[PDB]
């Protein structure tokens, strides 16, 4: 609900920075070592 | 000049989403397989 939405928001912001589409952007939400870590990747 | 700036911009946007500081955000710019891949990480 919360972060998942913010993750989409991050994608949109990035797509505007390098003027690509959302299909070229990947973002993952994972729980490791007890913590919730977001990872946002893009290939240019 | 270009992406390095956008990388900082990404950090700022993320810090506002989860209302943290820039010190809790990491972002890397690396060349792998001939391509330039940005990686933005945050621990929550």
């Amino acid at each position: 609900d919360y972060l998942p939405t913010l993750r989409k928001e991050l994608m949109e912001v990035l797509s505007k920075y390098v003027n690509v589409s959302l299909d070229n952007i990947r973002i993952s939400q994972e729980k490791q070592d007890g913590m919730d870590v977001l990872e946002l990747n893009i290939t240019l």
